[PDB]
DNA sequence: GGAAGCGAAAGTGTCGCAACCCGAGAGAGGAACGATCTCGGGTTGCGACACTTTCGCAACCCTTAATACGTTC
């Protein structure tokens, strides 16, 4: 059963509960607002409790790569560590991409799977449509096919 | 992504003005018939402008969030 039967191992259900639940699951997040520092607001997607402890179930599970030039998201790492690995210089490049966790699709995400350079988790076809609804968000209800990756969530 | 309003941008029709044409008419001259200038319609071409169509800004935040204190995405 794989990804579902890991999940079932590790939140202690059954895998009927858990099949059930990922069914509307790119749809079950709660948005809200929050103020900018200077003037505006910010939409932020956060899943429910439920999805919640499935994500963090799911990324606790399977290892993906991650690089040493990145440094947010990991352990033991931050702020004080990227700016420190520019500290001794003389100059300074700090560039931004536009819209990025709303950008990352699941074709996006299967592309990478694939051409990964380093060690990738083996997902059996059969799942990757759970994969699908467990990782991504589903903003506008009528359209089923717009999945993107949420900024703020456990897995994201 | 995109309510509801609204306005930009571009394309198309329209409608009034000018410019000309053409027939009617009173009658200059000088001895009659009708030159010549004007009146009244009528047609066409043209360009400014009104009207018509499409696009795009960006409400809300969906059932579904958490709430020691601070930066960062």
């Amino acid at each position: 059963m794989s990804v579902i039967r890991g999940l079932a191992a590790v939140l202690r259900q059954s895998d009927s509960d858990i099949s059930a639940f990922l069914v509307t699951a790119p749809r079950k997040y709660k948005v809200y607002k929050i103020p900018k520092r200077t003037t505006g607001f910010r939409v932020i997607a956060q899943p429910a409790k439920g999805l919640k402890d499935i994500q963090r179930a799911f990324v606790q599970l399977y290892s993906l790569p991650v690089h040493d030039a990145s440094m947010a998201y990991m352990k033991g790492k931050g702020i004080r560590d990227n700016a420190a690995a520019h500290a001794g210089n003389q100059y300074l490049l700090k560039a931004d991409l536009e819209d990025f966790f709303n950008s990352i699709t699941p074709a996006i995400f299967w592309r990478c799977i694939e051409m990964s350079s380093a060690q990738t988790p083996q997902f059996e076809p059969q799942d990757k449509l759970f994969i699908e609804k467990i990782l991504f968000w589903q903003p506008i209800k009528r359209r089923k096919t717009k999945l993107i990756l949420s900024v703020g969530a456990p897995s994201s």
